[PDB]
């Protein structure tokens, strides 16, 4: 049902997307993504099959704008295949690529988590398949299976800390003058 | 019981133990209930969480966190002001952020086990609560639904930090970023 209306949104908003059906078709890829979790213990096969039931998948073509800076968004994307350019309209610099990600990446977590507009645009540079997790689906997972929920949240925490460390190791040395 | 990593810090003898976070319940409540979308912490929940934390007073110029150190704990800043300082390859040592009352710092190493990404130095005398990774593990094991709320709070801390840092730092960059 959630997925029914989620699908209407994607097909309505995202004309180029082809619906692939349930994320169980990408169990092995999703298992690998989530089991990058460290320090807190892995997801079981059974836990991953359950998580897969919360998600539907889509194929995007080359040059598909998966996410657009400044748009509202309540969903994140697990990149199963392909390549995505993360770009931002940076004051005093114009539109620039801040990151390039591929198979295994998670994108769109920020607005899904905090309800602010998208921080950057994400464009499929190659044909790209992905699973979608909405905030509503996450709500339901935390309500129903909170321990699994905390594995998911720890995975997203580690995604963000790694991204923050990598990004600012790359970006700070390119800065000019005083930062504060 | 004081958290091991903190106890054995070089600056530890400069700290004054203020007691349990229960003594700072209102301050803790104000920090954790910045949570959005997913539901607020009840007062009972915040009381329970307080049992997992000790509070300390640090003097001015205290190096609360040191870049490169092991870091299995985070700090909730109750009062004071803190400079986030980093050794930037090519640029040198710079203040990259300033935070104050209500801020959370040290979340990155606590979450991922890498060495501290920056130093955090009290520019005014600063009081803080300490949450260890061990305490978090117990909380998740003992009380997963309350755990969910702590984790969402930390997620939102990081997303906000990403966004606010982007808005401030990216416009100061020169050339290609990747
Ligand atoms: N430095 C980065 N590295 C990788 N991905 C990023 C980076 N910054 C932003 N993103 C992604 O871009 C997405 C745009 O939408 P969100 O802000 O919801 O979530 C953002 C992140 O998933
Ligand atoms: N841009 C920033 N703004 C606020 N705090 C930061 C920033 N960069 C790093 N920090 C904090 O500095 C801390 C150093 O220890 P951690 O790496 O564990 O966690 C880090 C963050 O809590």
């Amino acid at each position: 049902h959630h997925h029914h209306h989620e699908n209407l949104y994607f097909q309505g908003m995202y004309p180029d997307l082809v619906h692939l059906g349930g994320a169980d078709k990408y169990f092995e890829e999703i298992l690998e993504i989530v089991n990058k979790i460290k320090l807190f213990g892995d997801f079981s096969n059974e836990e991953v099959r359950y998580l897969c039931s919360y998600m539907q998948c889509y194929a995007a073509p080359r040059d598909c704008q998966l996410l657009t800076e400044g748009d509202p968004g309540d969903y994140l994307l697990l990149i199963l295949t392909g390549e995505v350019n993360v770009i931002k309209d940076i004051p005093n610099k114009g539109i620039q690529t801040i990151a390039k990600v591929g198979a295994g990446a998670i994108i769109g977590e920020m607005s899904m988590i905090d309800g602010m507009p998208r921080s950057a645009s994400c464009v499929a540079s190659l044909p790209t398949d992905f699973a979608v997790l909405s905030r509503d689906a996450l709500y339901q997972l935390l309500a129903n299976m909170p321990k699994l929920g905390n594995k998911v949240l720890i995975r997203l925490l580690q995604l963000l800390t790694a991204r923050f460390r990598e990004s600012y190791d790359r970006i700070l040395p390119k800065t000019l003058g005083e930062l504060i």
